[PDB]
């Protein structure tokens, strides 16, 4: 303590982005910092910004003086939100120290946008407007924190617009005016020159909160989205009048929750779904999970953990098929006909409905994911994409530079080829039990995702980097013959190579637990390994994002899978 | 029908010329509603189909204009709060059928048709438990 406080004054200007370190507890702890330091690194160094999300987002605001008070519930707070919205006016401090601890207690657990809000109180908030100088100096600990979206107020000083638009940096700007008192309505030109105060300030996102004194100025609103379209317009009425606006609008429509004080009344994300629902946005669909032997698949309990904890109007269920025409004539195409999480069997044969396969499904040869487009069905494969972010969960990086090894044949050993290419891996080493379905994996793979094949025990010593190891053989046979021989001089080379992470092999089989391959990496010579419920969870998590356009909630649907 | 004095004779804008002028010559009180429902569900509320639907029911000398459409999304349902605003010459209700256009059955004034559970429902009209619900979940209560 002596040590640091005494350069906290050299650390801090010197630095034109800062970030936070903790003590991190539980692996999900760990796992949120190094999440969320990945999209601070996307943001601070420009590759890819988080583009204003498409679909129809919402953004929990969190209205609390201290989140360390509400910190074991904000799993369940930010729970179907695309963002935070930190109101930083209605902190207990508003100090530069304590807006840094409460942005380091949601990294931790949400890895999600920060909307930072300073809100003054002639717009509704606790901060002064006579104090300007620690409004500019608050709104430049949002760009040196890196969080994503900065607010600017539209009746501001027009010094402090023109600084936080030069000097922003990668964090997009939102500009929001509110009419406290409720003597607009949706046709007075003061608030189409608001849009133009967000059009002349080169603002990402523009915010036009009213107040409803009637139905009407709900439907007043609408009017004015579709005469405003530039920039994007999260707009919305307030009140207890102004319900069909906050339903009704896409992006970023604000939530709260019952453990958080609110005050301007706004939904919780059951009652934002239920209205939805009950207006007509959603439909009461069905999934299905199809396969030969779907006594135990546990998809459906995964799927009914999310559609219960969002409160959309879903149903999960089971149908044994054995071939595909059965499929449509008693699931697709019936009208309430959502969407189906294909399984071993049938995966290879309900590629002939996609009319839109991705770049997956072409290279792996099987479909997992079919949801209904405009014009036909959309075809995806998913299990690249939990093979992968089970890696990258575990804290192997998104574009890391190792090696890999494909252990096996299995029914999922093409697309573990796939997601170790799409994972940065410089040369993939197939090993497997027995060498005649082989080399066909490599006349059935492009020749940049080399697939380089172990013959010989001497070659497992020039077979390099390999840290990101994947098994997929049956867990019926304990390993021995030529093919354990290979395996245990490819996990010898392990941490002393040091890309960054700690070495790491990731079993596909479920039902097995503890695979003799999992305890001779573990027990042996020193691997992380991952069990396949979190591949099965992972696979699901990307077909809730595909079915639903929500994101899950991943405690809920992890804690559905694991009993 | 008019004979025994019900309230509200409800002939079709699509009926034959000696059935409309047959009706509206000898209907004495009974007020007549004039319906065009769009079964298929592809005009959009801004054709010339619904202008012309409606001129149909001024014409004729119709009290109320019934005209239903069929909601693809939640887009139709605001095409038909932008369609009352311009046409308040006669009265007029307008809602779209299907699952997706429950909005408009809420924000609907005249004679919103409900349904109840001890009927048979085939339209999915909602009851007067939800119809209460849904205006109160959007805030007109």
């Amino acid at each position: 303590q002596e040590v640091w406080l005494r350069r906290e004054k050299w650390y801090h200007e010197c630095s034109n982005y800062h970030f936070y370190s903790s003590h991190c507890s539980t692996e999900d702890e760990f796992n949120h910092l190094r999440r969320s330091f990945v999209n601070y690194i996307k943001l601070i160094t420009g590759a890819e910004r988080p583009v204003v999300p498409a679909g129809r987002s919402a953004a929990v605001v969190l209205t609390s003086p201290d989140l360390n008070e509400v910190v074991g519930d904000l799993e369940s707070i930010t729970i179907g939100a695309d963002a935070v919205e930190l109101r930083v006016d209605l902190f207990k401090d508003t100090s530069a120290e304590f807006v840094a601890a409460q942005i380091a207690v949601i990294r931790k657990h949400a890895d999600l946008p920060i909307i930072y809000t300073v809100r003054t109180v002639s717009q509704g908030g606790k901060f002064p407007d006579e104090n300007v100088d620690e409004l500019k100096s608050l709104l430049l600990l949002g760009i040196r924190l890196g969080v994503a979206y900065v607010d600017l107020q539209l009746t501001a000083p027009n010094e402090l617009i023109e600084e936080i638009s030069s000097k922003k940096g990668f964090t997009r700007v939102i500009g929001t005016y509110q009419d406290i008192n409720g003597e607009l309505k949706w046709n007075n030109v003061e608030w189409k020159n608001k849009y133009n105060q967000g059009v002349s300030m080169n603002a990402d996102i523009v915010r036009l909160v009213g107040k409803a004194n009637s139905i009407q100025d709900n439907l007043d609103l609408e009017n004015f989205k579709k005469q405003n379209t530039l920039k994007p317009l999260i707009a919305f009425n307030l009140g207890s009048q102004g319900k069909l606006s906050q339903v009704l609008n896409g992006t970023f429509t604000p939530i709260s929750h019952k453990l958080l004080p609110n005050d301007e009344e706004f939904l919780t994300i059951g009652e934002l779904n239920q209205t939805y629902f009950d207006i007509g946005g959603f439909t009461a669909k069905k999934f299905w999970v199809i396969g030969s032997p779907i006594e135990h698949s546990r998809s459906p309990n995964l799927h009914n953990a999310g559609y219960k904890a969002l409160n959309l109007p879903y149903q999960f269920g089971r149908f044994e098929a054995t071939d595909v025409d059965v499929v449509y004539d008693n699931l697709i195409n019936k009208p309430d006909f959502g969407g189906l999480a294909i399984t071993m069997p049938l995966k290879l044969d309900i590629m002939k409905f996609a009319t839109k396969l991705s770049d997956a499904a072409e290279t792996i040869g099987a479909v997992n994911t079919l949801i209904p487009i405009e014009g036909g069905y959309f075809g995806d494969n998913t299990d690249w994409v939990g093979i992968s972010n089970s890696f990258i969960r575990a804290g192997v990086p998104p574009k890391s530079s190792s090696n890999g090894l494909v252990v096996g044949a299995g029914g999922t050993s093409r697309a573990a080829i796939y997601a170790l290419h799409q994972m940065g891996c410089a040369k993939i080493y197939l090993v497997n039990r027995t060498a005649a379905k082989l080399e066909e994996l490599v006349k059935s793979f492009p020749k940049d995702y080399n697939l380089e094949i172990v013959e010989t025990e001497q070659q497992a010593d020039k077979a390099s980097k390999v840290s990101l190891a994947v098994s997929c053989i049956p867990a019926d046979k304990p390993l021995d013959g030529e093919v354990l021989k290979k395996i245990e001089r490819i996990l010898s080379n392990g941490s002393e190579q040091s890309a960054g992470f700690k070495p790491t092999l990731l079993e596909a089989s479920y039902k097995p637990r503890v695979t003799p391959i999992m305890k001779l990496t573990e027990e042996q010579y020193k691997w992380k390994v991952i069990p396949g419920v979190e591949m099965l969870v992972n696979q699901g998590d990307r077909q809730f994002k595909l079915h639903t356009g929500f994101t899950a909630p991943y405690e809920i649907i992890h804690r559905a899978v694991v009993e």
